[PDB]
DNA sequence: ATGTACAAACACACATCAAAGGTTTATAGATACATTGAAACTTTTATATACGCGCCTTTTTTTTTT
């Protein structure tokens, strides 16, 4: 492999324990999208590190944009900071990572219409909408798209450890379906 | 001599029975709504990937009165 899968997103979810009030967190808040028109949940985007986080009326907060554990894991923190000084007490308890979506790139053009024509089973495509191929793992269970520009956008763990596993099990493969 | 009010036949005029049928309507078939709970349904996103299209937004062209 050699390729290290390059994460894009993670989504978490924090438990801040309490009911919070999204009026007043949007109103304490310093740049905030919060209306109850399209969601109930206050969507807060804080430059550093830059995370997207809706937090609900149960005050279940799910992130994404993150580019680690710890990206996600410290932008919660500064959230629940955040609540806190808006002044509702939020606590980091049972947070758990709820998606860990990558994009990398193996470079060398990819056999797709081989992986999808002997992969049907597995893989379906319809190149007249997107021409990208959709494979399946489930050890470790890791849905990955696939494009002939060598992108892998690798989506379907808590962890990017199972994106490397699957990665490291399914670039053998589109080396295999390598086009030259 | 002598036929007359009176009541029996004796076959019949008279009140009765009975089949048929419109009309009314519960009564039921079928009817069209009225309930509601339930699961089949919507949403983010970002995330790149590689598209348009229309609409954000704007530059260049286009058009009546004194």
């Amino acid at each position: 492999s050699g390729i290290v899968p390059t994460l894009q997103n993670i989504v978490a979810t924090v438990t801040l324990g309490c009911r919070l009030d999204l009026k007043t967190v949007a109103l304490h808040a310093r740049n905030a999208e919060y209306n109850p028109k399209r969601f109930a949940a206050v969507i807060m985007r804080i430059r550093e590190p830059k995370t997207t986080a809706l937090i609900f009326a149960s005050g279940k907060m799910v992130v994404t944009g993150a580019k680690s554990e710890d990206d996600s894991k410290l932008a919660s923190r500064k959230y629940a900071r955040i609540i806190q000084k808006i002044g509702f007490a939020a606590k980091f308890t049972d947070f758990k990572i709820q998606n860990i979506v990558g994009s990398c790139d193996v470079k060398f053009p990819i056999r797709l219409e081989g992986l999808a024509f002997s992969h049907g089973t597995f893989s379906s495509y319809e190149p007249e909408l997107f021409p990208g191929l959709i494979y399946r793992m489930v050890k470790p269970k890791i849905v990955l798209l696939i494009f002939v520009s060598g992108k892998i956008v690798l989506t379907g763990a808590k962890q990017r450890e199972e994106i490397y596993q699957a990665f490291e099990a399914i670039y053998p493969v589109l080396s295999e379906f390598r086009k030259m």
